[PDB]
């Protein structure tokens, strides 16, 4: 009835698109995270033990990263004021979007070649990909950036898409370790900024909450900036966990197994 | 039960062992929901091409449909249920790229200029998948020999560059030529429901794979001809995005909203 044969036997739908109306739930997909706030406060910082080269290879590059990238952004002195850590999650982010999307095309494309089951591995790593640019579109509400920047972020993606894709052809391990790495920098970043709003070394203004952050996260209207935050960080130490156990798989010769975390969305 | 006790872990390898092998969680939960008698009136339709560029889509899908008809020797003998199965399996080996490509450059645009995608992106993930379902689906009624196999690896490696570049270059092309292949997919598969009607292919495998039944959400007693009608369904909603999408960009609309998502 609503979408049918007679819409299904229409040439276009071009002229329809005038009159359909832009809502902030039309985003992103339906796959939201729900997490409920006094229990996501508890979330904390863990650091995963590295195994061989490989490990101590993404160890070392995510750590050179975090070093480069403080030092170039004059973040590390100075006041950790409001416009440094909007400013410097925006450029993470449009990085952020990138290993999830890459994973999941590869993964995607060898299911076609070779005709197997990819048991629940893409859809995860799809959706890894969609929240990190849902964490964008919410910071550039709160902050738009200058030129400067948005010209580092173009820059940005060509090194890092093309980085990792061989990375990821080559040595899924290695990526999926990497990130594992870099959520591990972030959940640190976040509890620090959460840390700073609550002894008073930050008082933000921007302490509405924008409305593709309201509906996505399925926060109320009276929800603080350091709320935002705090969802941001759940998410975070998800994809943590998610990434070392993909790359734990990896190393374990599971890499077509099925993908754990598909049934831990059940109520047992 | 997800909350930060379980995001306070540092892996999860030791739960491999019991977690279950569940046909549900090949795919995400945006499944396909016909109903078929409805999806029976599914048609045949063909959009004329606009200027050059529709046109030279329209000229490859053409050529390729014949090229690939004559080294598959599908005039030569009969309308197998063999050689239908066979053939879908390549085509979808190919159909689950365009989306995919074009759904990552358009999260990567999103990404770099920091801009609202309006829900494309996951519109035309959810098409990938859904011809990776198909795939999944017809590799169940018949696995292909070793010259097929050789044959899809070899052409995943051309169609995904020729994607690639061609999505940078001209999304409204790609985005025009997967519409002309849809016309050929309601074709083909219209082609295939019309023989099982007219007995001219009595099938074998008339028992729906338990992926095909519960992605599409069908009885147990679904027939083949069933399976061929949802999976026609498919392709005829893909024929109508693209062609909306090609469009789109003719008139410069490639940053509004995706219709499609009222639509829903
Ligand atoms: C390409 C430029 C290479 C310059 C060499 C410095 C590489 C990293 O530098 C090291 O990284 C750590 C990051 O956790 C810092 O905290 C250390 O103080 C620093 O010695
Ligand atoms: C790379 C090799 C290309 C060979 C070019 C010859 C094209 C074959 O002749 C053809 O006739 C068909 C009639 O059925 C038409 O459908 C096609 O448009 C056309 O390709
Ligand atoms: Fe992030
Ligand atoms: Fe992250
Ligand atoms: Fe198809
Ligand atoms: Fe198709
Ligand atoms: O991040
Ligand atoms: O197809």
């Amino acid at each position: 009835p609503v979408w049918g044969h007679t819409q299904l036997n229409r040439l276009s739908f071009l002229e329809t698109v005038p009159v359909v109306p832009l809502r902030v739930s039309d985003e992103s997909s339906e796959d939201r995270p729900t997490w409920s706030l006094p229990d996501i406060e508890n979330v904390a910082i863990t650091h995963k033990k590295p195994n061989g080269l490989v490990d101590t290879l993404a160890y070392r590059s995510v750590r050179t990263c975090r070093w480069l990238f403080d030092t170039f952004s004059l973040y590390r002195f100075g006041s950790i004021t409001e416009s440094k850590v909007i400013s410097r999650c925006l450029f993470l982010e449009t990085v952020a979007g990138v290993p999830g999307m890459v994973g999941g095309m590869l993964r995607h494309l060898s299911s076609l070649r070779y005709m197997t089951r990819d048991k629940g591995w893409i859809n995860t790593l799809l959706v890894e990909a969609e929240n990190e640019r849902m964490h964008l579109m919410t910071f550039i509400e709160l902050r738009q950036p200058g030129l400067p920047l948005r010209v580092s972020i173009i820059i940005t993606q060509a090194i890092m898409y093309l980085f990792l894709l061989v990375a990821y052809v080559i040595s899924p391990r290695f990526v999926h370790r990497f990130v594992g790495y870099l959520e591990e920098e972030a959940v640190i970043t976040y509890t620090g900024v959460m840390r700073a709003i609550d002894e008073g070394r930050l008082r933000p203004t921007k302490n509405d909450v924008p409305e593709v952050a309201r509906v996505y996260w399925n926060l109320s209207k009276n929800a603080t900036f350091r709320d935002l935050i705090n969802v941001i960080r759940a998410d975070e130490a998800e994809h943590r966990v998610v990434n070392h156990t993909f790359a734990d798989m990896h190393e374990k010769r599971l890499q077509n197994s099925v993908n754990p975390f598909v049934v831990l969305k059940k109520n047992p």
